């Protein structure tokens, strides 16, 4: 399976910056969502889940086809809660009907990260909607109740190594878990992108507890929580070294996350040699907007 990036006809950087801006302005406007967390975290999760279906072996899944728009994927139990992100993006897609679904979902994630003061994430356009029969089956997204060995093996399917996995997981600084969504509850409720995931892992006094859904999760008195898969990053000595690195170097985390997140969003896509270079969008703040 080959998916060649095809730039939306006649579109250039300015077009996608307009879309970025519309997303960012709405992020600013709809500030009440999820007890004032806002839509930032759920948009990042959405971009990851539409990408995380990829299988390097046969190039099925991936962000390219925008298949989350189809009920099989939309209704994946692993995607519970993401409908909020999709609804957020609906009016953006109405305003810019020319953008592909894959481009919109992935751009939503990039916009969210940047607007939440995260690293710049270069982003390339050209994903093309594919038919409903190309929607990957449920069950390609990761379980949270597993250990480091599971996480490592899982991410090999997405062609991610230890450093890429540890960097990507830093997105768990964002937002919170919702019992009704995932069977996990609580967390920092933050909407600012920092390396705090790693500092929390290393610095909090974690207690393995059972939540109201009868699932185990690690909790701190400060009110933070870690999934078993999160906590596995300090149980595995190779992961632990990287956690310590990011806990002690904000810039390095930002740079590595940016690369890994772009890679994640671009897995499965062939970019022609004469495709535009990746765009780096200005934040609203950089634009004085
Ligand atoms: C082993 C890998 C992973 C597991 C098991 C996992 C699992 C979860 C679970 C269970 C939640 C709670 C969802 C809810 O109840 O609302 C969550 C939230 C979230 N995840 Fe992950 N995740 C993983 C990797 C990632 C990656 C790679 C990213 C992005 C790079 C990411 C981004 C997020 C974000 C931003 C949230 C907060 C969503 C919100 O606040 O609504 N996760 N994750
Ligand atoms: O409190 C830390 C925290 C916040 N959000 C998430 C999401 C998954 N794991 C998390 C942990």
């Amino acid at each position: 399976l080959v998916h060649v990036a095809s730039v939306e006809k006649g579109r250039s950087y300015e077009d996608f910056q307009k879309v970025y801006n519309a997303i960012a302005l709405k992020l600013r406007e709809d500030d009440e969502y999820d007890n004032y967390i806002g839509y930032g975290p759920v948009l990042v999760r959405l971009a990851w889940h539409i990408s995380g279906t990829w299988d390097k072996h046969d190039n099925t899944g991936g962000s390219y086809g925008g298949t989350y728009r189809f009920k099989k994927e939309f209704n994946d139990p692993s995607n519970a809660g993401l409908q909020n992100g999709f609804k957020f993006l609906e009016p953006i897609h109405k305003e810019f009907p020319w953008i592909s679904s894959g481009d919109l979902f992935s751009l939503g994630g990039v916009t969210a990260v940047q607007e939440m003061q995260g690293p710049k994430i270069p982003w390339r356009c050209g994903r093309v909607d594919t038919p409903e029969d190309t929607t990957p089956d449920n069950g390609r997204l990761p379980d949270a109740d597993k250990d480091a060995g599971y996480v490592r093996t899982f991410f090999q399917r997405l062609n991610m190594n230890d450093r890429e996995v540890v960097a990507l997981m830093g997105a768990h600084a964002l937002g919170k878990t919702h019992l009704k969504n995932s069977g996990y509850e609580g967390g920092g409720a933050n909407n600012v992108f920092t390396n705090e995931f790693y500092l929390n892992l290393l610095n909090e006094d974690w207690k393995l507890e059972k939540n109201d859904a009868n699932n185990e999760q690690w909790d701190s008195k400060s009110g933070y929580m870690m999934l078993p898969t999160d906590y596995s990053l300090i149980q595995d000595p190779k992961y632990l070294s990287i956690v310590k690195e990011y806990a002690n170097d904000q810039d390095k985390f930002f740079k590595d996350f940016s690369k890994a997140f772009e890679k994640l969003l671009e897995n499965g896509i062939t970019f022609p040699k004469d495709a535009p270079s990746p765009f780096i969008f200005k934040t609203l703040e950089e634009q004085g907007l």
